């Protein structure tokens, strides 16, 4: 499946689109949001089993599961969500985020690997959509 990896940033345009799709009413890029900073990750696996730290420079979060199983969150405002980590061809895996209701849209992410340093993973979120190419560092 590959993934195992540090990944550098390469190619990322997507965090308007997110509070453009949400429902943009005031928020416009939410005159703030953008990129001051750059955020890297990091992932460790063992075959099915897998990690995932998405930090850029202060404290952050990372889901140390294993494929074929979900964590537990909680959305901004409504109801909980939980997610689940599964598989697509090989190399391409996902993770439906649900809020054991959804109301609309709902949250997602999917890692994908190409070639051997080319790891594009997407996240969606409240039909937002974090799309960017990563690279073993």
């Amino acid at each position: 499946p590959n993934f195992s990896g540090n990944w550098k940033i390469i190619r990322s345009e997507n965090f308007e689109e997110l509070l453009k799709v949400l429902g943009v009413n005031v928020m416009l890029r939410k005159i703030a949001v953008a990129a001051a900073s750059k955020p890297a990750v990091e992932i460790k696996q063992e075959g099915d089993t897998f990690y995932i730290k998405t930090s850029t420079t202060v404290r952050t979060t990372e889901i140390n599961f294993k494929v074929g199983e979900e964590f537990e969150e909680q959305t901004v405002d409504g109801r909980p969500c939980k997610s689940l980590v599964k598989w697509e061809s090989e190399n391409k895996m996902v993770c439906e985020q649900k809020l054991l209701k959804g109301e609309g849209p709902k949250t997602s992410w999917t890692r994908e690997l190409t070639n051997d340093g080319e790891l594009i993973l997407t996240m969606t979120a409240d039909d937002v959509v974090c799309t960017r190419v990563y690279v073993r560092e």
